[PDB]
């Protein structure tokens, strides 16, 4: 089981969601970036694992659940079984990560990607050990009802570049944004 990663897109006012959807209009290449980063496995024969909260799961259109080419795991304390289309369900991020050591997953999983929402990011960013945060900074304010927790700059370093990730300003639909990568290893 490989690295532990968070990936998020966040507006200038720290918003990540609004009424069960994204706060901004669809950004095709931000979506393509999300898909490629979470799907690409460095190891032949393995897939990455995506971990998400219950509301993030149901925010994906039904025709696109589960996220293709990745092993999907949902966090919830209320659901008694994985929702339809999913095969894994844990009560906490800690439980989910311990689950990746069991035989059914240990040999199938390469990278682990936390893909939201807010309380999943929060549990991960406080998780001890080696963590990377792939953060898209959308350079506008958008009305939001769900937010990304602030990064503790006493623990994380901002990398100037990351392999395979463009470091310059992007723009689609009139909206500028930038791909950032933070790292810690405590
Ligand atoms: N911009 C982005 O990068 C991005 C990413 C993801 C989602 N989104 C947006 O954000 C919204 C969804 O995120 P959200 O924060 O509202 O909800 P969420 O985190 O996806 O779902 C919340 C629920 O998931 C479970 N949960 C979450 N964190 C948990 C944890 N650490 N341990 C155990 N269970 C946990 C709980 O379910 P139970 O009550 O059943 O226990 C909780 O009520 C949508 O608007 C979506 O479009 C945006
Ligand atoms: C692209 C946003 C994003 N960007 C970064 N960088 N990190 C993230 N975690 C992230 O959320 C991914 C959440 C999964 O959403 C989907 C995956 C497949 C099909 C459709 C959706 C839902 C629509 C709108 F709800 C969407 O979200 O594109």
């Amino acid at each position: 089981v490989g690295s532990l990663n968070c990936i998020v897109a966040v507006s200038q006012n720290m918003g990540i969601g609004k009424n069960g959807d994204l706060p901004w209009p669809p950004l095709r290449n931000e979506f393509r970036y999300f898909q490629r980063m979470t799907t690409t496995s460095s190891v032949e024969g393995k897939q990455n694992l995506v971990i998400m909260g219950k509301k993030t799961w149901f925010s994906i259109p039904e025709k696109n659940r589960p996220l293709k080419g990745r092993i999907n795991l949902v966090l919830s304390r209320e659901l008694k079984e994985p929702p339809q289309g999913a095969h894994f369900l844990s009560r906490s991020l800690d439980d989910a990560l311990k689950l990746t050591e069991q035989p059914e997953l240990a040999n199938k999983v390469d990278m682990v990607w936390i893909v939201g929402g807010s309380s999943v990011y929060k549990e991960a960013m406080n998780h001890p050990g080696h963590l990377k945060l792939f953060v898209t900074r959308i350079m506008q304010d958008f009305e939001s009802d769900t937010f990304f927790p602030e990064i503790d700059l006493e623990k994380y370093k901002l990398l100037p570049e990351y392999p395979g990730v463009l470091s310059d300003v992007q723009e689609e639909k009139g909206i500028k944004y930038k791909f950032e990568v933070y790292e810690k290893n405590d």
